């Protein structure tokens, strides 16, 4: 065990819950894992996957992000911060992928899911970059139960930081929607409290949390420090209790132990 695998073990055994984590450093290629190949419950950390898609499709589908696409009222789930200012409107897919990965609204997913013609269309995009652990399986709300070992909606720390760093970094897209990806996780409103809460002030982050049931509360981030090649982040949690708190404390001091070791 490293050093930094021994501080992660203690931070999880003083947590009460099971921790993933995940980190590529791009200087060398190394990286560190923790529970890197268990699965996890995705949440809405799966949304940067259906946003991705979305943007693979525009690469030959030039109007494809001005579409309009219209808001019901049938359309809006248990989490809609964004989607229900515009029922009985319309919203863009770049609107709609704005609104999914930085306020984590769910209807906005079940939109971009419908555009990839179910959840199965999010699952392929994901074989066709290499990601071969993924899985989506439902729709919001239904893909948060987080029930402990069901397969359905997860994913593992080292397959997704590897996705994201070839999201995000490495050409899985095309130059200008791997930009618009990097300038929506940058934009995230709903990360201060988890892994950008635990890095150095004078790095620059972008990143997408999720929380579900079982207190079920993770980030994945794409990280620049100054004058050092960027950093992956994938960090997980997950709880035995069905009804527990979330916990993104946890993910603030997994990400300081990284940023550190
Ligand atoms: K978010
Ligand atoms: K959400
Ligand atoms: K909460």
């Amino acid at each position: 065990t490293s050093a930094v695998q021994q501080k992660l073990a203690a931070l999880e055994k003083s947590s009460g819950g099971r921790l993933g984590v995940a980190a590529i450093d791009t200087a060398d290629n190394t990286q560190v894992l923790y529970r890197g190949d268990e699965r996890f419950p995705m949440c809405s950390t799966s949304k940067v996957m259906a946003a991705a898609a979305v943007l693979k499709q525009s690469e030959t589908q030039k109007q494809l992000l001005n579409q309009p696409v219209e808001i019901k009222p049938a359309d809006l789930v248990n989490y809609n911060p964004i989607a229900e200012k515009h029922v009985n409107g319309t919203m863009t897919l770049a609107e709609l992928s704005a609104a999914a990965l930085q306020y984590s609204d769910n209807t906005a997913m079940n939109k971009l899911i419908a555009q990839l013609g179910g959840p199965g269309g999010v699952t392929a995009f994901a074989r066709a970059i290499g990601d071969e652990t993924f899985r989506l399986d439902r729709t919001e709300p239904t893909l948060n139960t987080a029930i402990p070992g069901d397969p359905r909606d997860t994913t593992t720390p080292r397959a997704m930081a590897q996705t994201l760093r070839q999201l995000t970094l490495g050409h899985a897209l095309g130059e200008t929607q791997r930009a618009q990806l990097v300038t929506w996780l940058k934009g995230n409103t709903t990360g201060a409290a988890s892994i950008r809460a635990g890095l150095p002030t004078s790095w620059t982050a972008g990143d997408k949390t999720g929380s579900g049931d079982y207190g079920t509360t993770n980030d994945i981030a794409v990280i620049w420090p100054q004058g050092r090649a960027p950093l992956v982040l994938v960090t997980y949690f997950t709880q035995p209790q069905q009804n527990a708190e979330s916990r993104r404390d946890v993910l603030a001091s997994a990400a300081r132990i990284i940023a550190e070791g």
